């Protein structure tokens, strides 16, 4: 019901350099991961980071300001993915430095292309057609450059969504690990 | 309230080979003039008949469908506008018989572009706002055609609204003359 | 709860060369009169035809397609204002034939200027904003007219709602006399 | 539920020239209230009409139109109230051909000065403040006029409102006797 | 308001063997023109029924009762596309008598693929799903038969929505051949 | 948008023995399905009469009274299938007189297990749960009856819901044939 | 009303390594639960950790974003359930550490298959078919392991809900024992 | 309108080893239940805990929980009873440590069999109805065990609710005896 | 805008024995007034307390919780009431401890009987209006307690609400004193 | 859930000159950031302060308040936008010290003319419609000032909704850099 | 998601005797700048105090509240604008202690008469009325004060909405100079 109080969990784990990302990516707790991020790196630009990553996507504007967020800070930024990463949860996973990308064992991924939607005169009814279309394959393009795949097999694997389990992610070049250590 | 129960006002006007176009046009009200005029029709293939328009405008499909009516039938469909023939309102206007399309002193004609909207992937959203413009396309020749304006004068005229008084709807070709007939 | 009937109690009286102006004008109920002094006219050219008006106002485009038709039509067209004339009611009383337009002992006139509104940029906030001055000086002038006040008094006298009685309505020139007849 | 039909109860009783104002005043039911006392008069200039009132009042320019018809036509129109009277019913009820005016055993009559409101700019509510004051002023003399009260009396009995009974309202002066034939 | 009536305009041309079929299309709707279609195999079981379509389209099933019934009664049934027929809609248009399919010259027409739906448990969502999937196949094979078009060549292009212009169509093979027949 | 007038369409149909069973079932449009079908037996009770199904189902309670309707009337009652005969629409289908059970070409059958629930005491949860119990065992003895399966088979095939082509229907012994007659 | 304002009553005794599983299973609830086991490892990797369960199930990714965290901690996690654990709450309960998996002795159990809903194009319908089907048998398998149920057994009994009492939840192996220490 | 400030009056009273249990019974109110008494339970295991009640009841699966930890813990839990205990809180109050339940002089209690509900398929319904069935006996069981009633008794008084007054409910063997202890 | 923070207002108060009850009561608020007065007499078991009535009253059980408790604790509570003290707010005032209750000068006292109701079946609706009487019973002869009036009076005096001044309700028992002492 | 509680993220980072701008623009966000800003300022006058930016747009006058803060303070207030800078975000973005305005890889700028609207008198909307243009006029200057771009480009570019790419706002003059600055 | 947690920005600006106008005016939140004015004070009479002005106006009497305090405290109140001062807001600004009133140079000024509006009996509508003017008199003689304007001059100017630029606003005397002082 209230963040554990004993200090509050999360601020308890955010000192040993761990961020939660869950649900919906909007622009609020979007900004919240930045300022997050952007404090470890003044604790220790040297030290890498752990981002959690649990996420249906959401809104892509606010994905990509956590997105070059992480290129930009010195710190490695380790993704992990528990219960689900899709969409917009799926690239920002992809986006972890290469050699520090995990899923869970049970974790599940989701691949697909972007939505949108306009309303108005036809003349400005193109100028936003040709707009995401072109965030379209910026977006493509990013993917296939995390993932290793070509621009083509990318284009052709999100035209509807692409489930993947936590094996079929690591093959496909989205994660690179699988983390299980038991006990 | 409802029809004039002497028959029905409009239906005592339907005798004289007098139909109506009011409010938003739309598949059931046009579906409706499409009637009286395959009726007024079969009726008698020659003389002329007389379609009073005072509407904001639109559904585009709905409009047509009464625009390839009016062109498909051998009666001319002279047409009158008194109040405003706005959008879809002012494209039948101009789509009577020529020389006998009409306005009245203190009608206020307006033209524009299309409207329309979508949601969904953007490999839909590409499919749909290429219609929208093909339409906007075949409109302005169509207009240009019925008016007698370049291609081009059209699509500079039609970018954002356009009104045209009663003497100005005139000398640009919108309608042939103006019912001023005292009394 | 329905309109009486001796043979629909108004078909019985446009019989008598009688149409009711009643509540807010608009296009459907501007539309039936408009169809009703049409029929008026064909049925007699030569004889008067009364309208009676108790309205609040209404869409002025929807107004206009009665005012034109009035001035348009054979028959002198006689007004009888009964409970109030406000807005674009009073525009159409005083627009009745001239020496043909009356007001009932207690009659309540009101004139003003036009109301409307817009959203969008302000390149089409600009655009209607035009368009409206144009309608108000059209409006001025044509009030001007029958009324035999001068342009300036009319616009003086609209900036802000104005309430006349039926004898001040009568001095003003928007009504020829008023009818009492006891009993 | 439904009107019933030896040919429809109302009009049935119109051949009577017997006419009914129940509920609410409003323009359109007072219209068709006008529609009928024209008709009548049409058809005979010179017998008798009956109106039945029972009502808790209404829009007083709807009325107004009403009580100016009244007053208007030849033929004298009786007025009883059956139920109540109040408001504008009461000001019906007694505007009714002197002699011709009655009241039910049981019937409710109650006056009450107008009611009405504003919202806009204080130059704006003065104009408004002032006219609903006329009205009130005219309604006053209108009443005083029938009930042969004075308008000094009439004004200082209507601030509040003021209940009266069958009898009281004959004594009064509202109206001229009860009905009640039995047997 | 109401269907303009010189005995009920949809009835007269009823009776000239004309069906209309507009807006969506429903278990109701559908169900009034299997009856029209039934009623005119019945008076004259040779003569031309025509099937006018103005539509979005709707519920498969429902649009289903209407194209079996086309096929079975012994009159051929024309149909002619004004407006749109998309989906449902131009699935039906396509149905019609072969040589007898027409398209207004500005009629917009688009096929597309089913859209469906379920909530539940997982086995009843495979049962949903194996279904609609089988409605596939046979609506492509249908639409493959009506045209010519292959079945891979329905298939492809079906899968996301596919606008066609009138000469389109009767190219594609939805329709024979476009009416001008002008005037 | 109304009932079309040959002198009522589906009037027209009763008196050529046709009745439509379309829509949810339920007591209403049940009702006047039991009142037809009573209505034909009282004309001729030797000729048989056409049950047109077109439905997804419904009320049970509402449903048993046709059903029981159709096994008491002297006229064999022949049921054809258009559109979609699911649940109840599927049993009724099937209750048809055996030889005069018809499915159209494209229609689709779909049976299933009934659906309830209760809210209140556990005593009353218990009562109203055993009620549905029974409901469900006759409801399958019967269908076992008039297709021939076994009741096990029955009881088997319809815990989870069950769709059926003509051609399978027929097959299922739900329907006798399949109406293709075509011209 | 509000929490124990005695320093949080919670992480009082989350200070002695206990963690509550309360309510429907979510994204941001389940956060919380993974962030207090992190802390909890870190706190000490080899002492026990307590989580109590007490939850009707919901969103299997927020779930097994819980399960994946249990099996990559050192730490055993021992689970109590207490007033019942149904669906994804069973599904985490018999997860625990085998030998440390326990049930109040009232606390009712209750396992079931995987519930879900898309909308949409029969090739998107597929698509989410095929995906909830494989996240089916990977829950089935699962679960057998932490019962020593067959796969095929759990799949039998998973089709249709199926409920547990204490008893009967440890002679199925869901939990190891019963916890009663009166006192 | 808040916590009563002086450190909370509740937290303030949790260190006498006071709990009150308020309102209606489910989930988290019962797991903020389950947690003060596990504290206080460590906080010493010989020291007698004081549960208030003062509920309508509620949630059964969320009143158990509590139910079971009473029993669970080393130190005896005693119960009062202050305004009212139904259902679900008679339950939990007769549960309280033999010889230590009360009620206050004014207090009232009810008891009253397991209410529930579902909607679904039969085969469902009856897997539902047969656990709510169970579930009662089980309450029933403990009940009469708490009292001293027999199961029968119990059963037959719990059909429809039943009232207790305090001396009735000692007599009952629902509670121990009254606080009154005035001053 | 929030409890003045000197300390928190209510809290500093309560420091001085003060206790208030406002609006409502319910539940909640009751719970809140009764951990109050526990607290206070655990300070100290032999000063007075002071409880401070501002209430139209509320729910019965919630109020009795109260009462109950006020007999309980040894520290005598001396009521006072400010605003008003309607139904149950005013039987807690005549509970004060003799001599110690107090009503300030322009306070309103309500006395009246209990309201309820109840919907369902004929003998649950009797089980449930028998022990609404009980409680009346019940209420009567605690209100004839407190203010010394015999059980009939009371019983006479509530059956409809009864209104009483500061001065009437020191007259009638309920109160023993006005406080005054101003300067 | 709250912003992360180790002393606050935002306001750790505060005290490093940091402010964030994110979603929409409205008067109270503008306030605090305005706040901030001359916090900033008292603190340390020549220190740079970074302004992030992820912003939709909003209300202009809010923004400008942010705008003639940040040129009227001491401090050099640097620029950046992460996600998107559209309408006022984009403005205020421009409105950096010259060489210290900067774009993340990934953002998105759009630019484009104020929207707005009125509903009123012809007067009054003449008035608002002047000053929405004099608004348009003075932001497109500003917007020259700090592109570098010629007024009448800033004007053809913001008539309708125009996109950039990092890269191409760059070399647009609206932003000085791109930070990439990895690791 | 909360104020800026350096010790609260606000407080922190309270301590530079800063105190923000932010929003509609009403009653709560002008409570609140009549309390930090009156705290100010308190600390130092003799020292200024910062007013930010950004408001597009509200309620009256709230804003008179405050302009009352302005002119009774011992310190001088400075007034700066920034974003917008409309209405109450506009003259509130003009209220600061003359030659210590500026507009930051984008600022948006709004002058306009007082709005209202009653609803009720035509004496109380009187009353209300003659209130609402005596206060706009009032307000127009202290705004000709302040301004340094005619009586006859600001009531001229403010019968319509009147907007103007910083620069004009120095100019009208509404205030003193404009801040600009760069950096």
């Amino acid at each position: 019901s209230r963040g554990e109080r004993s200090f509050d969990i999360y601020s308890r784990l955010l000192k040993e350099r761990v961020i939660f990302l869950t649900g919906q990516v909007e622009d609020h707790m979007a900004n919240l991961i930045v300022a997050q991020m952007l404090f470890l790196e003044a604790e220790n630009p040297e030290k890498d980071i752990y981002l959690y990553i649990n996420s249906p996507g959401g809104v892509i504007t606010a994905g990509m300001s956590i997105y070059d967020t992480m290129q930009f800070i010195k710190p490695d930024v380790s993704t992990i993915c528990m219960g689900q990463a899709a969409s917009m949860g799926a690239f920002l996973l992809t986006a972890g430095a290469k050699g520090k990308r995990f899923c869970l064992p049970n974790s599940r991924v989701m691949i697909h292309q972007p939505l949108g939607g306009y309303q108005g005169q036809a003349t400005d009814i193109e100028i936003h057609a040709r707009e995401i279309l072109k965030v379209k394959g910026r977006m493509n393009e990013l993917m296939a450059l995390h993932t290793g795949q070509s621009l083509e097999q990318i284009e052709r694997d999100t035209e509807r969504d692409r489930f993947l389990s936590a094996p079929e992610a690591v093959e496909y070049g989205l994660v690179d690990s699988i983390l299980t250590h038991r006990n």
